[PDB]
């Protein structure tokens, strides 16, 4: 399969990932460098074009310059982590909320075999659906636009659940409830005293407790002056993990 | 979904993790406190006896307590990163060399519909076998116990592929040929020599060029004492990935 | 500068230092690997004998291998940047408390033209000054074995305090009044609880707010094998910087 | 001592630090919030002004705010650690080519005793002057404007060397010969290939060999949501240290 119209693409020129529509007439410009569209449209994945590579967009590439931001996103750096870190696969059941963009949401709809997500604001509802729907992607999951405390989450069923809130110690009765035996948990939490104060709370209801922070450094690929990047990001979130206790 | 016997059981006591097999009359003791598994036979996960919490293993316990090392392996830390990263789903098949331990296949075999691995020596290819089946993974996975360069390959199969080898730019070749067009590929390097030697020839075969390290630092859960531990894991191996290039 | 017998050498061995004092009859051994002192006795700096090399040891080997530990350190990779972040040179004043087992101290010592520093506990006291005598180091220190709260300290003579306690919130007004106007101030806090409460009590004394980490990681020194080492320290602790609030 | 006219003072407003020049009738203006120089001026050091918080600046601001850079500079995350760690102190002189713009200069000239620092360029030799001339600053310096390999530099009369040039392996022999039997020698190189290719030359030379790079991560320091900033250095350069070998 060729290059269509209309399809978003990802191209690179030097250090930087461009993603675009590809749109007939319209170009791509980049210090006096031009790539138009036109060109595109028809070739292979992995054409070289006046020094633009050009491919179709992996699912970071689409999470981190397709989908539209209308929240705090979760980065590929932490979810590729923790989805697998929830133990999923396509034989388990996954809660999640706030949906928020769906940036977390299409990595578990990805791993997970389905998933039933919670947005309180209906135009973050629509715009996760959205930008999901625009790359293929959730075909697995149950939106829905209600705050989490008022709906009705069947018990004991999900092999796992991610909590991306505020505050979260307000719901950890509810997320306990909503899991089954031993499940995973997943909290992500951007401040120390978020975490200090769920730690206060959570002991009554998960167990085998792990907080962790992920860390990318990225390197020059140039083999002659091969270092790390001037800059990187410093910090997303502080990530909790537990385990459902009985009780 | 109570404990049965000769079950691998995940168990937590104080700041440490255990893997052990439920086997009758057997125990386990830490700093004088004991843990007798037929006390958690027909139990729940999630139980907590004498102090010590017991659950099933996740993945990511399964590859780091659980999995025979006849080989450096290739850390959940890295390997979550790695499978979605190379944009795999159960509609995509994999290529990767060498099983060693088979660490890294256990995730490729959980996110890809199809792996197929190489393993030249016949005692790692084995234990790759042996770890996965004793924890009930790589159904999906086609074993070969031979060198990846006497491998009969059909081209562009592979929506993606891994390298783990001491020299990879002698298998860039075939590994291009094997994947299909504009396929993200990745590779593991430990030392920056080695980075710096990939990166001569790379560009030749693969474009779109990352190199990333990625780092994990764990922190104490007790709440009123919140901080980072002591010690660290500070390098496991330099990540590189690319795209195919039409040639 | 020949080797004398009693002095403190530092010895390098494969990628391990030993600090040791020059005994006559004595040795060392390593991996069945020996080293006898009468052979490095007479010898030059920098002698190379049976695979180990001998040295005069440095500030931060000295402070690291050579200092008895009765307390919690701060280490050289914090102390160092400490020391010449809070401005000390030889026409400066600092204070420190507590002294616990003079491991800052030595370094405020060598930076700064004079240092008062108190400790509580006697046997630390004793202790710091031991370490620092040991190695003839704190020639400009004033020591007080008194709790920093009572001492009789001149008001405005500092021109930078160092605090190292586990509640130094209490101590903020009597290292205000101490210390000379805008003059800088720094705080070593191994917990972010300690953190978050320091600040919320600092706003009043102390404006111009730094709180940093400082992570070293370090490599392997094999030409051909350059890769980071396996492990490092994570954490020591969060430091806090600011600088005297006229009031 | 309150402000002077003429003055350099670090301004404090908000997250961010600013280094002006007091002059009377001129302001700082931070978007709309304003501060007028006039009432700075015969206040003292700490003064609030319709949020401003005024100082005068540390070295650290000083080098990062204050210095002129004609070349990149040596930040002082790395130069306060490079200082101590050359195990300088007043009764030592130091070696250091090539001065640039005088960031690491500041330090050395702030610990040692005495530097000897040679600049091959005639504008970086005048730029290094300047900065440090500015800010009263290496009095205990003697400034060379020749290429090291051409100066007439005695032997074995330095406690210590540092080496900032794009290929120091070349100067390994005469660096050697300048610095006394055991004496501690660094190196700054932004890339993994220079550090191999010194590591390949130092052998004959060098021992005790450390490679280190170090990270500094901010917070923010906001009590209620306390956190790391979103981005940080990621690398300014390896740092490697050896010890005179004797030969
Ligand atoms: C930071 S965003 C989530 C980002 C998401 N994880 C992502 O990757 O894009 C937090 C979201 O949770 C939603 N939220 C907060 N409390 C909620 C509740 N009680 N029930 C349902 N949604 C809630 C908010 O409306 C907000 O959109
Ligand atoms: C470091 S181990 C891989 C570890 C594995 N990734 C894991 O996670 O457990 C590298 C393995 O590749 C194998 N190997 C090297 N070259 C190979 C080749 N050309 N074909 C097949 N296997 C190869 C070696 O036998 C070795 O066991
Ligand atoms: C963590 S130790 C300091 C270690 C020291 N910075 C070093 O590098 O070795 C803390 C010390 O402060 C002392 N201390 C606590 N409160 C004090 C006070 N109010 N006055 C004097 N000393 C105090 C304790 O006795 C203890 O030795
Ligand atoms: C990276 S800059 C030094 C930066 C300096 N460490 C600082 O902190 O500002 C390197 C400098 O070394 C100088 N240089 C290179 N080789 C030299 C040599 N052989 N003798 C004297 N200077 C040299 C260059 O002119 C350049 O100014």
């Amino acid at each position: 399969n060729s290059f269509k119209e209309g399809e978003y693409v990802l191209i690179r020129f030097g250090e930087k990932k461009f993603l675009r529509k590809l749109l007939p007439k319209q170009s791509l410009s980049v210090k006096k460098s031009v790539l138009k569209f036109d060109e595109v449209i028809g070739k292979p994945e992995g054409v070289k074009i006046n020094g633009f590579e050009v491919y179709r967009p992996t699912l970071e590439e689409i999470i981190l310059l397709g989908f539209e931001r209308k929240t705090q996103i979760i980065y590929p750096k932490d979810s590729f982590y923790i989805a697998l870190k929830l133990n999923l696969n396509k034989e388990k059941r996954v809660l999640e909320f706030g949906t928020g963009s769906g940036a977390l949401l299409a990595v578990l709809s990805e791993v997970a075999g389905e998933v039933w997500t919670f947005e309180a604001v209906e135009e973050f509802y629509k715009t996760a659906q959205k930008n999901l729907k625009k790359f293929n992607l959730g075909k697995n999951v149950k939106f829905f636009n209600v705050d989490f405390k008022d709906a009705e989450v069947p018990e004991g069923i999900f092999h796992a659940a991610f909590v991306d809130v505020r505050e979260p110690w307000h719901y950890l009765e509810k997320v306990h409830k909503s899991l089954m035996e031993g499940a995973p948990v997943g909290f992500l939490l951007p401040t120390a005293n978020q975490v200090i104060k769920l730690l206060e709370s959570i002991e009554n209801y998960f167990g085998n407790l792990e907080v962790v922070e992920i860390l990318h450094r990225h390197y020059k690929t140039i083999s002659e002056r091969f270092r790390p990047e001037d800059q990187m990001v410093a910090h997303t979130a502080y990530l909790v993990f537990g385990r459902k206790l009985k009780t």
